[PDB]
């Protein structure tokens, strides 16, 4: 997979940030994790985290996997990166978001991620407290 450029436009919520790609404004969902809803417990968290995360980078990045890159919805469908660091991944490893919606063709981080989410597991941490 290749990392490409973007730029934050907003945080919207713990996995669902607006960015400019290409030029163009995109809502982007992040991939192969499931964060709770605003409305929901942790969903407060796992906002602020992403938050957090994204504003406070020098860059952002966007990485396409193989498979879909947009859904139905036409968000894209991503793994972001904060200065390089992977927002999905660190979103499971705070137990703030489950590994989630794993579409064969589309799941080249499943494996790290779900590494995350054992340690997250056993560490007892937020949703799995
Ligand atoms: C993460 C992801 C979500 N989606 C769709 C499936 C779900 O459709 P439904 O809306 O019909 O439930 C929805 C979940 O997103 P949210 O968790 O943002 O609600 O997004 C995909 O199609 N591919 C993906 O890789
Ligand atoms: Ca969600």
């Amino acid at each position: 997979l290749h990392k490409e450029p973007a730029t934050l436009i907003k945080a919207i919520d713990g996995d669902t940030v607006k960015a400019m790609y290409k030029g163009q404004p995109m809502t982007f969902r992040a991939l192969l994790v499931d964060t709770p809803e605003f409305n929901e417990k942790y969903g407060p968290e796992a906002s602020a985290f992403t938050k957090k995360m994204v504003e406070n980078a020098k860059k952002i990045e966007v990485e396409f996997d193989k498979g879909q890159r947009t859904d139905k919805y036409g968000r894209g469908l991503a793994y972001a990166y904060a200065d390089g660091k992977m927002v999905n991944e660190a979103l499971v490893r705070q137990g703030l978001a489950k590994v989630a919606y794993v579409y064969k063709g589309n799941n080249t981080h499943e494996q790290l991620l779900r590494k995350a989410e054992a340690q997250a597991k056993k560490e007892k941490l937020n949703i799995w407290s």
